[PDB]
């Protein structure tokens, strides 16, 4: 069969994305929007998240579909994934983001190509980007870097045990980062983790 593209519709703060999923070229699991995706979309859209100016990095980005919301959303954003979603996300970024919108597509492989970013970021998002436990330390490391000090990480995750994600939400993540549960979406199973920098404590 040729390959071919689905395209799904949304509305997310009154802003129209169109995000097409390139199927049958062999992008995978990177060519869906999966369901954590959407989550944190409407948790950006529910507790008016505020991407204003923020210098913002999406990391496993996909079809992109989270990242175009932050830039709708007045994010400056840089959208990552592997080489392989590049093409796909940057023609959803061409289709959905206007010309005052800031958004660039960049290559990260995580835990290769982290020193090629700064450690400067405002907000670091991640939607179903727990799966793959091999790749937790490499994951862990990109967050550590990319976060600045006083910065935050969004994560959003479809609970699954057996791919590690309670492993990496309670073991691996809270060490080094002060973490909490900002959302719970029982219905799909997907929980929203708020990280920071963990803080010495004072006393
Ligand atoms: N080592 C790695 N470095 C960078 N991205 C990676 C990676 N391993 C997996 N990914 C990416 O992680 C994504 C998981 S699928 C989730 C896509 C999207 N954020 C959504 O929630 O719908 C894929 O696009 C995949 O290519």
């Amino acid at each position: 069969a040729d390959s071919y593209s689905e395209k799904s519709q949304f509305c997310f703060c009154g802003h129209v994305l169109t995000i097409t999923q390139n199927f049958g070229s062999r992008l995978g699991v990177a060519a869906r929007v999966w369901d954590a995706a959407l989550s944190l979309c409407n948790y950006f859209e529910s507790q008016n998240v505020d991407f204003r100016g923020k210098k913002v990095i999406e990391l496993g980005a996909g079809t992109g579909i989270v990242g175009i919301l932050a830039a709708l959303q007045g994010g400056d954003v840089t959208i990552t994934d592997l080489p392989l979603a590049l093409e796909q996300i940057q023609g959803n970024v061409q289709a959905n983001v206007p010309a005052g919108g800031q958004a660039q597509v960049r290559a990260l492989s995580w835990g290769i190509d982290h020193h090629v970013f700064p450690a400067n970021y405002d907000l670091v998002l991640g939607a179903d980007i727990v799966y793959l436990e091999p790749t937790f330390p490499l994951l862990l490391g990109t967050l550590q870097h990319l976060c600045r000090p006083h910065g935050t990480i969004y994560l959003a995750s479809k609970m699954r045990k057996e791919h590690g994600t309670e492993s990496f939400f309670q073991h691996l993540l809270p060490q080094h980062f002060q973490l909490e549960l900002a959302q719970r979406d029982e219905d799909e199973n997907v929980n929203i983790y708020r990280a920071r920098h963990r803080e010495p404590r004072p006393a």
